[PDB]
């Protein structure tokens, strides 16, 4: 079970307006989008 779900962010994206989120590979307060 991941520390960050990309599927969490990813809606975050998209949300916003990208097609794409995730977190990065140690440390993060937001996401990444595209």
């Amino acid at each position: 079970g991941s520390a960050c779900q990309f599927w969490s962010c990813n809606s975050s994206c998209i949300s916003r307006g990208y097609r794409q989120g995730y977190c990065w590979g140690i440390q993060y307060k937001y996401c990444q989008c595209q």
